[PDB]
């Protein structure tokens, strides 16, 4: 919905946004949105995600796909009406994203998902990318474990020529929806085959917002392989503006920079990570400064 | 509709256009068009806006979407017939834009929306863009508050990877229609994901006119993040009523304002600074030729 | 239809074409085609114009849109059959353009639409374009008034972020059809969003000049060559060079414009210079025969870069 | 249909092809094909031409469009079957081009259409093009009159912003079909708007063959306007390989080169034309050498 | 179908492939496949070829087009089922190419089609191309006559602005199917208009295999008249069984012949001259590596 | 499905992945997945592969195509539901790839398919490519024989102008499905026409490596990088780099090839050099662990220019 502001109510939002990343307990928002989802009466649609064609599939609170659902109009506070209808396993009426309000007046936030090694990490989508010899796949699994903390992280596998990997986009989005519905920390390996169909474009523009609203983090690997001049800009656009955070490799092997958006129209934070391999290629991450736009664009130009 | 002119009736229009920006009370036009919308008998379509596919959804005066509406033919003054029909939530007959006449003979104007810091600002669409370190999002919220004045401004959020942001274009246009139907000052953050579907092209070409006719202002951020750059330049140059663009110095912005159909564009400079929690404050008439304008556009 | 010629009948056509621009009374052709349209029995389709999709809408002599019309076959002189059918507000059979013969044997002309400041102006489409500081919008309104003369000119507004401007292409073509059906002098502001591409937009660019020249009316359209994208500027150049009957283009000096006029199908293009100035409330006033070769023409077009 | 050859029957074809251009009386072939068309029983389809969509409209011997026609299978000599069917004004079965055999064993010819100023001109399509100040429109009308000789030439008008000009492609092809069905010399002004829809591509590839088979000549103006690098190659391809003859302007105003294909796999002929204007811009053309491929490509590179 | 191999059965295939080009009598394979086609019971589909849309038309052994044919499932040796069905003149089920097995275990061959002037020529598709002043059309007719030998060659004409030339792709493929069904040596003039529709892409990828399986040769002219040049190079390099290309000297041509699946390509030089009425006469084993091959292709 | 991990269960997966390539018996995985397929009750869909249009055809355990199959919902361990439905010979519901779980918790592996000349080779797709004079076709047949070992290898032929070669994409994918369902070692000659693009072709390139690695079979495909068109060579590089489990590429010296093998999802790539020579009738014979970094890998890929 839309929101009205004056100087005073806008100042409050800014303070609340600052708290959502800087002072709230890590994982709080996820726990809150879990409660909201749990309170939804059983069978009610909560999440719609776009399939390859551009149509959408719909899930309930238990991550069960909804095949049929009678038309149902819900009137919001501001007067706006949201209608949801499902027929033959596809969304007839409604929109992509969260079908129940998980956020209320608390919008434009990057809810803190976890704290590791003295740094706070944001929910939403984290893209892991860059060039050089530093491996993406070992990093995303290390990050998934680290941000998981006490909790296990979920792995969605997609589009690699290895055993057990799904390569069908429609199964991929089904896995993602379920992961965001049930887990705080989610790893995607990889985002190469989405990088184009309507579903793929939708996913790139939707997933960051879906995750930030949930309070979960989606850690996606994206190897910038080809040199074709239009596709590299799509990698840069996904890295710059479709991701809540960016994790990018550097000139030195094992070393990564983390760039974190802290909130709608707020300054982006940067910190450096050191890593090393243990037995069987398991990577271990070793244990606040702002960044301007020219520094940001300088980092993007390494891709 | 079409309009006929001779020297005399054209001279009157020019005078009336000049007044609509320079001498009319700020917010007047919005208040007038509010009255026109309020006088529309209940259930009559007033606004149609294009969805992603290129079809259109239709709203009444209360910003309620119309699912069904019997065919209805209205004859204009010039003899042209406008037919409106809605079925299954979509426009069967009609056009995108305002479905009732908000303007009459008063066309080609940039109705003054507000006055702030000694400068008059135009209704229609304002695109906030540019490169460098000056932030777009804090500027649009500061501008929304400033032009709001006594009134609260409306915020439409779209296409950012942050909490509560809608990313579905069809919800986005629903929010916009409602905002223009009910509020004088409107902020859009951001216009990146529209920058391509039929709906997106329609919106870029429609929204400035929709807003200028209403007397409301739509302040939209557009971070120019490689040929599309021309689509950013075209949106900035010719699809926006005003342009707010960053400069070499951080916090400093130039405002370029179209004052009317075939009139000179005005320019003024804004200074800004941040307070607590990254809240931006804007500190408190010269014409610009085309070569100066194109020089400004070439910074994008 | 098609036309047969020998040396003699072709020479007559050339003479008649020369007269249609150089010696006929200004506005004559418009008055003649008005009479032809008026003689059409009521309800008969006269004009079809393409909408955004590429389908066509159809109008009668009174500029009323035709929703339904029984199939009807009309045999021309050369033996060619033109069938017209309309159903559910769209053309089922027929073609875009004039559905009745307004021209007969008199084809390939640029019928003189008006005379102003010692110069004759052609009917058809005039594109007003160019770069520099000289404003397009004030010029088209000044030209509309000047060529209007005793008559008011019609203004079609399209695709600007200002009050009352329609931005829907299908309403735009409805306005244009009505304008050409009822008025000799017509202003379009602006032609940017058609250059911004749909089937209707391509059709309009290729159709409108011929529609207007056949009517004897003039369509004065502004076209600001904004973007530097290398394919779109050629579409501006192509519209200026070959889809317009006349070209009005700005120069290095502010207020000064060159007018390039096609006088007839295989004929030399004429050029003259206009001076202008602003009065009160930004009202522009235009102040009061030489041929041009192709290399001079292409030289003029290369300023649109 | 297909044709079988040995050394001897192939040598005969070559001789017959040589005669069709060099020794046959000018206009002979047209008169012969007129007789063939006249002998077709009334109502039988003779010509199909593609409309904008790529569907085809069909005409009888009198240049009357056929709205409906029962399915009808005709067996050729070699065993090949040609089926023709028309329904709702469009071709259901059949092919684009001539629906009756106008040529028999006499194929690959450029039947002489006329003789003017000591030079023989070929039937088929002549494209008039080039850059510089020499006007295309006055040249095509002068050529139409000259090759017409005793006969009037037909003018098809298309795609110019002048009075009486049709701009609808479907009317354009209707005019062309009628012109080729009834007249030996045909002028098209202009071929700019076809230069893309299926109909336009079809027309460019079809018309030369349609005309050469009829023994009529189609003289089409084509101003090479824009500099866009793919469209100029389409102008070059139409000039080089879709036209039977090419008439192209030179460095000197009023002077034109004519390049004529004399037959399937035969040498191309070249000659120079001088012109001048009389009263009311009427152009007058003033009154055998072979050309190799490198000379031909050199001429094309002026476009 | 698929084939299984070990060292021994693979060695046999290689020997049989070598013989199919180097030692078998010229024209043998054509005569054998003629017998196979003749033994097909009347009305059974034998060949399917793609039309402009990408659908396929189907022919019987007599080169008669099949309008209707009941669904019919044939089980191959490896267990794979081939179903053929035709309805309303188009293939409902099946595949493009030969619908009856003409080859069996004998696959990957270039069956010798003829011997002329001391050189053996392969069946399949021969593309005649190149730049310079040496004419393509006279060469293909000379080659058609020479490889014909005692037999007349068939000429398919397509896409030239000359009398009697068909320009409709669907008639073109009908002519080709009939030619391959009934004749060993076939000339196509020209392959320019196919060089894009689904049918055209299909034909380029299908025809070489169709011809090599039949034991017939398709000699196609292709004048390389700006990126499509790669489509000409790809057709010349990998879609043709043999390549005949002009040289720096007029009348002189190089012939590059694939002798079999994964075998070395052979090269020889041809001299030609014109007689009366532009009739060309061709005057009367060395391997070539890949770098020499790519060097030849770079002249296009 | 999705998998949950902590440090400990992730460490186990890594160890199991290492074993799947380095210590398991060659061909083991194939034999295990054969058993899984054999235990599927008869008539149940096991494999779906995309045809030219982008629709999918479906096969049972015996490599028989399924024309019709009632809707059937199977619930996985994680709660995710997989529905399979076939009608009129095409997949109505389901996904491309394996329709039964062949892998369980054992994912991200490169199951060892064979051992030859002191080197272990991975299952999945091997692309054989490169420039220079070293022949692709003789190499793939030599590799098929060598990795076959005691077993015959299957040959799928596609898109060459030689006798008996199928050129229809829909037959090609039918052959491939059957090959992977019944044989451990599979040769494809060639992969040029799929790079020559339809939905089916794009699907196949992105699907086949995973299909094969999951089965424990190896698909050895030749891919001659012919044309110099700048977008198509990147599609060859992308297929070689990221769509293939292993890469076999020719070198400056004739007969010599480099083999680059992915050992597992987040693991180091291995490299070794092969020498070859021809015997009688052009039969190629291959003569009888070092890791490679990314910059060395990209250096190898840049030879395909
Ligand atoms: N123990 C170890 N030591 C050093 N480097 C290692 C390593 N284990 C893995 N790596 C590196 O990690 C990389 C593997 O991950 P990535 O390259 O980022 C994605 P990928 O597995 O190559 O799939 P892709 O084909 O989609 O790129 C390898 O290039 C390898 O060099
Ligand atoms: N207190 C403060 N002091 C200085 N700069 C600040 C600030 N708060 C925010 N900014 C600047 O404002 C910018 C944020 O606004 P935008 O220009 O719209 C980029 P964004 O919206 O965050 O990402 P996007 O371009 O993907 O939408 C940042 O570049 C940041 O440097
Ligand atoms: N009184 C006056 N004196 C000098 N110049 C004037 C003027 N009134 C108008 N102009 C000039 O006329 C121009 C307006 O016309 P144009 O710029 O050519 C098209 P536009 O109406 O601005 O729409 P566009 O900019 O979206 O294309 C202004 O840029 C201004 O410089
Ligand atoms: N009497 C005359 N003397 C010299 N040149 C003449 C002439 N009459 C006509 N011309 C030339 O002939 C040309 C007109 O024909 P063309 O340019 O070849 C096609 P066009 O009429 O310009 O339509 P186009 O817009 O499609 O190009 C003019 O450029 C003109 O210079
Ligand atoms: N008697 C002769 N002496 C020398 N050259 C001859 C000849 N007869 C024909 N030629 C050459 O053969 C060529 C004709 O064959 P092609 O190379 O196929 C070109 P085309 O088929 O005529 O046009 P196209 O490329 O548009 O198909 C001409 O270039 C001509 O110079
Ligand atoms: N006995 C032998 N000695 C040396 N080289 C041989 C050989 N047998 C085959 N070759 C080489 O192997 C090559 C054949 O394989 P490739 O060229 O790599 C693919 P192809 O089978 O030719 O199909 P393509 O050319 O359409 O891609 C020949 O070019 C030849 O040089």
């Amino acid at each position: 919905m839309i929101h009205l502001y004056d100087a005073k109510s806008f100042a409050k939002l800014r303070a609340a946004q600052y708290a959502a990343f800087h002072t709230d307990a890590p994982g709080s928002w996820f726990d809150h949105t879990s409660g909201v989802l749990e309170s939804v009466e059983d069978g009610t649609p909560v999440l719609a995600i776009g399939v390859e064609s551009g149509d959408a599939i719909v899930f309930d609170k238990n991550a069960q796909r909804i095949v049929a659902y009678k038309e149902k109009s819900v009137k919001a506070e501001d007067g706006s009406v949201s209608v949801v209808q499902v027929e033959n396993g596809f969304m007839k009426q409604g929109h992509r994203g969260w079908l129940v309000d998980l956020t209320g007046e608390l919008v434009g936030c990057s809810p803190v998902v976890a704290e590791f090694g003295g740094h706070r990490y944001a929910s939403g989508m984290v893209i892991v990318t860059g060039k050089g010899n530093s491996g993406k796949t070992p990093l995303v699994h290390a990050l998934g474990e680290a941000l998981g903390g006490k909790d296990k992280y979920a792995t969605v596998r997609f589009g690699e020529p290895l055993s057990g990997y799904n390569t069908d986009f429609n199964v991929f989005v089904d896995d993602i929806a379920r992961a965001m519905l049930q887990h705080r920390v989610i790893v995607i390996d990889s985002l190469k085959n989405v990088i184009i169909s309507r579903g793929a474009f939708d996913l790139l523009s939707d997933i960051g917002a879906m995750a930030a609203s949930r309070g979960c983090v989606v850690i996606a690997s994206l190897n910038p392989t080809s040199n074709d001049d239009k596709i590299v800009e799509l990698v840069k656009e996904a890295s710059r503006s479709n991701s809540t955070s960016l994790v990018i490799s550097t000139d030195v092997d094992g070393e990564w920079q983390v760039l974190t958006r802290t909130g709608e129209g707020l300054q982006r934070l940067t910190h450096t990570l050191q890593t090393s391999y243990g037995e069987h290629a398991v990577l271990t991450i070793h244990t606040q400064t702002v960044i301007k736009n020219d520094e940001l664009e300088s980092v993007l130009r390494r891709l």
